[PDB]
Order: structure tokens, then C-alpha cells, then sequence
């Protein structure tokens, strides 16, 4: 009756503002804001038991605390970023259209968070109650959302100093760890700290290497300094899986995942030493001779990395203990961890080969071919060959899905003449049970 009498109701007070233009207007910015205060406060708390932990009482006042963060704040990162993944990857190619781009600001405290979870669990295991391997898969899932690239192109100096120090602090802990396994081969905190290392810390930087790598991006993320550590890294956990020793039998196969991935993620020809000085790109490159004069750089890139042997020849040594069919129990060295360090190299480098890229000659940095894989996957194929019956075991396992990229990568047409070598290797060893590929 009042419609029709003309009075017009309406609401009694219209929009007085609006609060897009805030940064705090995403509840994922303002949650991750209290979650980062939290972990603030739980990162203060593990100053006062570590502190405490030296002192007699292992009682904590914080014991609730302690409780709420590792059965909460935890797993609700977890599966808020398992869920909305996609979110925090939007790198500006507009993914899901429809919406969900993560600010600058949302992904550099993302990564801050991510700093400082890598500071708390470093060398805590024994404090979390058997949640350490949580913690551990925290982080994967951390590492495995991570945008980190955008924030380091743009991004506040706190934000960028934490990112560095995130894998700082892991290069000398792996440092002192390879330092104090050859020290100490004889048979406590040294042990609890190389049990920390084994467990976890091999483990998310892997994880953190692949996300680099099926990325492709982040040829930005290496930098000055960040060399140093990479060529640090390369030559330990190289180093590591070259040694042999009754303590690393065990972890072999976690070091060679870790390394495989990190010869992926790593975007500077770290075996092609020989032509690098063709690449322009190479941040060895573009520090300039007073920059290695400044910083603790021995000016010679053979020098910088001489344990490691050029790339012709440690492939003709593969070829040759090929054609030896040494068993896989004799010497597992190569066929464990050398085998995937090529398939990365080779899977990473493949469009960045001159046969891809015609152009550019003689700024060229990395040198391969069709037939230098196909030759390296025969060499591949003949090993398995020679150890199908011999001790069987998973490696051959993981290395198929190592290799899986090579196979995809070459030409099915060329593969022809190889099919048949593809069904046998499986087909005549009717007597054995196992099966692979």
C-alpha cells in the first residue's frame, strides 16, 4: 500500500565505503597476519625451552601452547594450502580466470612463514613428540605452494634477507654435517643433529628443488652469493653419494633424489664446465672480475668445482662400466645417484641445447643431442640388462621414473629398433617374478 500510495522505502543507510583497496581485505592476508604472529610467539617459546632445555627443568610453562600450535596452526596450513594451491601460484598468467590472484604481499609473507617454520624446525625433532615427520610434510606442502620469485623481483629487504637465510642455514648445516661424518667415523647432540639432517632437512630442500623445476622459473631465485651456496650444495651432496660409508648406506637413496633434483632446479651448466664461458646469462658470468676479487670466489671455475669430472667423461665411464655389467651390489655408486644426475641434466638442458636452438652460435653454453641420450639410455637399458637377475631391489624402480622424462623426450620413430629391446629384458626372464617397466 505504500508502493502504490508512491512512498518509496528503501534501505536506511547507503555504502558508506569500501575496503578492496586494503591489503587486509583478503582473509588469507589477515589470517596469515595472526598465523605469522602465533608462529612469532611459538618461535619465542622455542628460544625459552631451548633455553630451559640446557637448564635442568624440562618442564614448560608453554606445554598448552605447544599443544595448540603443532594440533592446529600445522595441519590447517597444510590443508589450506593443498586446497587453494592454485591460489598461491598465480604467477600473473591468470590462472582459474574467474579470480584468485595471491598479492605480492600475501606471497612475501607466505615465504616469511616459510623462513622462519624452516628456522623452528631446525634441529628440533627430538623436542616434537614424533610430529617432526608433520613438520617435515608442513613444509614439503609449504615448499610445494611456494612463490618466491615475484616476492624477490619485488618484495620488502626483511622478506628478502629471510628467503637467503632459509637456505643459508641449511648450506652450513649440511657443511659442518659432511665435516663431521668424515671427522668422526668412529661411533648425542652430533648424532640427534645428522638425524635431524637425514630426516628432514635432505628431504624439503628436494622438495623445494623440484617445485623449482616444474616451474622452470626461478633462474631469478639464483643470485650473488647464491652460486656459492648452489656450487656448496652440488659438491656436498655430490660428495656425499661418491663416499661410501655404513652410516650413508641407509640415506643413498634420499641424497639421490635431493641431488637429482637439485641438478634439475639449478639453472647454470654445473657439469658443462668447459664451453660455460660461452653463456652470458650464467650469474658467474654477470658478477664481473671485481665481484669475484670482492667476495670469496677462487676466480677459476675449475678451482670452484675440480671434485666433480667433466661431463664427456664421466659419460664414457658410464659407458664403459656398462659394457662390464658390474653387478649392482658390487659398486652402487654410479647406478644409484650418477644415473639420475644425467637424466636431470639432460631433461633440464634439452631445450637449451644448440640442436633446439640453432640460433645464438657460439653463445651456446650447454652442448647436447638426440644421440647423446638415446646413447645414455642405452647405456640405461644394457645396466638393467645386466642386473635383472642380479639382486633385483627398487633402484631400477626409481629410475624408470627418473628416466620416464628421457622417454617422452625421445622420438618414438627413433625408438623403433629399441621397442624390441623395451619387451625383452621382460619377456625372457619368464623364471623371475619381479617386474618392472
Amino acid at each position: 500500500f505504500l508502493q502504490i500510495n508512491g512512498y518509496a522505502v528503501s534501505r536506511g543507510f547507503k555504502d558508506l565505503e569500501l575496503d578492496t583497496p586494503s591489503i587486509e581485505k583478503r582473509f588469507a592476508y589477515s589470517f596469515l597476519q595472526q598465523l605469522i604472529r602465533y608462529v612469532d610467539e611459538a618461535h619465542q617459546y622455542i628460544l625459552e625451552f631451548d633455553g630451559g632445555s640446557r637448564g635442568k627443568g624440562e618442564h614448560f610453562p608453554y606445554e598448552q601452547e605447544i599443544k595448540f600450535f603443532a594440533k592446529v596452526v600445522l595441519p590447517l596450513i597444510d590443508q589450506y594450502f593443498k586446497n587453494h594451491r592454485l591460489y598461491f601460484l598465480s604467477a600473473a598468467s591468470r590462472p582459474l580466470c574467474s579470480g584468485g590472484h595471491a598479492s605480492n604481499k600475501e606471497k612475501e609473507m607466505v615465504t616469511s612463514l616459510f623462513c622462519k617454520l624452516g628456522v623452528l624446525v631446525r634441529h628440533r625433532i627430538s623436542l616434537f613428540g614424533n610430529d617432526a615427520t608433520s613438520i617435515v610434510n608442513c613444509l614439503h606442502i609449504l615448499g610445494q605452494t611456494l612463490d618466491a620469485r615475484t616476492v624477490m623481483k619485488t618484495g620488502l629487504e626483511s622478506v628478502k634477507s629471510a628467503l637467503r637465510a632459509f637456505l643459508d642455514n641449511a648450506a652450513e648445516d649440511l657443511e659442518k654435517t659432511m665435516e663431521n661424518l668424515k671427522q668422526g667415523q668412529f661411533t648425542k647432540g652430533v648424532t640427534q643433529i645428522i638425524n635431524y639432517t637425514t630426516v628432514a632437512l635432505l628431504p624439503m630442500l628436494s622438495s623445494l628443488f623440484e617445485h623449482i623445476g616444474q616451474h622452470q622459473f626461478g633462474e631469478d631465485l639464483i643470485l650473488e652469493d647464491v652460486q656459492v651456496s648452489c656450487y656448496r650444495i652440488l659438491t656436498s651432496l655430490y660428495a656425499l653419494g661418491t663416499s661410501k660409508s655404513i652410516y650413508v648406506e641407509r640415506q643413498r637413496s634420499a641424497l639421490g633424489e635431493c641431488l637429482a633434483a637439485f641438478a634439475g632446479a639449478f639453472p647454470v651448466a654445473f657439469l658443462e664446465t668447459h664451453l660455460d664461458k660461452h653463456n652470458i646469462y650464467s650469474i658467474y658470468n654477470t658478477k664481473s672480475s671485481r665481484e669475484r676479487a670482492a667476495l670469496s670466489l677462487p676466480t677459476n671455475v675449475e678451482d670452484v668445482c675440480p671434485n666433480i669430472p667433466s661431463l664427456e667423461k664421466l659419460m664414457e665411464e658410464i659407458v664403459e662400466l656398462a659394457e662390464s655389467g658390474i653387478r649392482y651390489t658390487q659398486m652402487p655408486h654410479v647406478m644409484e645417484v650418477i644415473l639420475p644426475m644425467l637424466c636431470s641434466y639432460m631433461s633440464r638442458w634439452w631445450e637449451h641445447g644448440p640442436e633446439n636452438n640453432p640460433e645464438r652460435a657460439e653463445m651456446c653454453c650447454t652442448a647436447l643431442n638426440s644421440e647423446h641420450m638415446n646413447t645414455l639410455l642405452g647405456n640405461i637399458l644394457k645396466i638393467i640388462y645386466n642386473n635383472l637377475g642380479i639382486d633385483e631391489g627398487a633402484w631400477m624402480k626409481r629410475l624408470a621414473v627418473f628416466s620416464q622424462p628421457i622417454i617422452n623426450k625421445v622420438k618414438p620413430q627413433l625408438l623403433k629398433t629399441h621397442f624390441l629391446p623395451l619387451m625383452e629384458k621382460l619377456k625372457k626372464k619368464a623364471a623371475t617374478v619381479v617386474s618392472e617397466e
